[PDB]
RNA sequence: GGCCUGUGUGCAGGUGGUGCAUGGCUGUCGUCAGCUCGUGUCGUGAGAUGUUGGGUUAAGUCCCGCAACGAGCGCAACCCUUGU
């Protein structure tokens, strides 16, 4: 079952892979054909597996948890931002501070931080405060917000990734690996399925298609939700 | 009770030794800006990262990046004096 299929995936570009000499041949599973000197991905099994993840989160949310949005590439961080926040849920999308998850203690220190100078804004002290105090200080929470700020509200260590590029963003596969989280992630042709559990093997260098995928992520995180 | 008196007894006393047994104090590299730690990560491991890189700074000062995130001692500032 999918919300959207081969025409309306396509339309964007996310069939598209990358050249012929950058490539895991583990993706051969995934390979259509080669045409323009690029790969083009086989959509019946982004399809099939798109049924895969949707039902992963759907029953991970119902059962109770949570999904990390992780989208730094400049290609898709915009819109993993626009439905990450439209949902509610935890998301990055400029940085990863590597050990978000796995150093979660001392980054929900400084999450914690965050929040005593949020507490400070409320309170509006600015004449105690000297001047080189207050725009190191808002240069530290626009640091703060740049990095964690999609992250205000999580304490969870959580029970799901989503990831664009594992190649960009090998850090946070890494963390999660590790720490025996499922990761959900675009598969593109530079990337390896070996990591990934749940693949969605689709376009990382597309915006449209970025957007696309980070939609019907959140539309089955949202229907997991309305499901409790 | 104090005070001495001696019998002495304990013992005081030693600028007598070892600063290669020591504290304390000090010098010195150097007022140089560096030295470290927690957690995480990499590595069989010693260790590395952080603390490197670009730029800037009197300064590990600060910024931008960065498997690092942070913290501490140091830097600077708080002190005195001089200058309106």
């Amino acid at each position: 079952m999918a919300v959207v299929t081969m025409k309306q995936l396509l339309d964007s570009g996310a069939h598209f892979g990358h050249q012929t000499r950058r490539w895991n041949p583990k993706m051969k599973r995934f390979i259509f054909t080669d045409r323009n000197g690029i790969y083009i991905i086989d959509l019946q099994q982004t399809l099939t597996y798109i049924d895969k993840a949707y039902e992963f989160v759907k029953e991970t949310v119902a059962h109770g948890g949570t999904v990390l949005f992780v989208g730094t590439k400049k290609q898709a961080q915009e819109s993993i931002a626009e439905e990450a926040t439209r949902v509610g849920m935890p998301y990055v999308n400029q940085r990863w501070l590597g050990g978000m998850l796995t150093n979660f203690s001392t980054v929900h220190k400084r999450l914690q931080r965050l929040k005593e100078l949020e507490a400070m804004e409320q309170t509006g002290g600015f004449e105690g405060r000297t001047k080189k105090e207050i725009l190191m200080l808002t240069r530290e929470k626009n640091k703060l917000e740049r990095s964690l700020g999609g992250i205000r509200d999580m304490q969870k260590v959580p029970s799901a990734v989503w990831v664009v590029d594992t190649n960009k963003e090998h850090i946070a596969v890494g963390e999660a690996r590790k720490l025996g989280i499922p990761v959900i992630a675009i598969l593109d042709t530079n990337c390896d399925p070996d990591v990934v559990d749940y693949p969605i093997p689709g376009n990382d260098d597309a915006i449209r298609s970025a957007a696309l995928l980070t939609k019907v992520i959140a539309s089955a995180v949202a229907e997991g939700l309305q499901a409790r």
